[PDB]
């Protein structure tokens, strides 16, 4: 699969918008997730014993690990899928050391997707949405194969 660059422009248009403030986009990223798949909490041995909402919003921890995601998948989406040096660390430490399954890398698309949605309006509408969807897809579809790569199913 291969998106066309007025694809990707809308992609870096809605993106730019996230970089006012990505550590807010990420705490509500993150909280997102967790309250959607509270299994995934699990996976961050740092912070797993969060219970609610207000002890996420007010964890200096989980704001930080947002802030570096949405940074490492920023500098993926700018390079408009020539992205394999990218992926090659993030592959090898979420396969092997975090443990991170496809199905997760989907949950969180989800809550990008709809935090987007509720934020940006103005640049997320029907169009940019599909391109953002493919995108992340690309990724994962990528991040999957070099998962298999590195011994792991995912
Ligand atoms: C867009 C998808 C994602 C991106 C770009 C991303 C990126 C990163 C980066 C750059 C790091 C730090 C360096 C590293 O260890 O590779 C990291 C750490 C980590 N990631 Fe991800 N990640 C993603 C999705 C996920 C998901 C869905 C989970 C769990 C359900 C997860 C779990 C972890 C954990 C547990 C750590 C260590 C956090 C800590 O230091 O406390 N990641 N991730
Ligand atoms: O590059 C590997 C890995 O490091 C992270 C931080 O965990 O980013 C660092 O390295 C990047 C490439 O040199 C820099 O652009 C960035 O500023 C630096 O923090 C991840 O984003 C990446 O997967």
């Amino acid at each position: 699969m291969v998106l066309s660059e007025g694809e990707w422009q809308l992609v870096l248009h809605v993106w730019a918008k996230v970089e006012a403030d990505v550590a807010g986009h990420g705490q509500d990223i993150l909280i997102r997730l967790f309250k959607s798949h509270p299994e995934t909490l699990e996976k961050f041995d740092r912070f797993k014993h969060l219970k609610t909402e207000a002890e996420m919003k007010a964890s200096e921890d989980l704001k930080k690990v947002g802030v570096t995601a949405l940074t490492a998948l920023g500098a993926i989406l700018k390079k408009k899928g020539h992205h394999e040096a990218e992926l090659k660390p993030l592959a090898q430490s979420h396969a092997t050391k975090h443990k991170i399954p496809i199905k997760y890398l989907e949950f969180i698309s989800e809550a990008i997707i709809h935090v987007l949605h509720s934020r940006h309006p103005g640049n997320f509408g029907a169009d940019a949405q599909g391109a953002m969807n493919k995108a992340l897809e690309l990724f994962r579809k990528d991040i999957a194969a070099k998962y298999k790569e590195l011994g792991y199913q995912g």
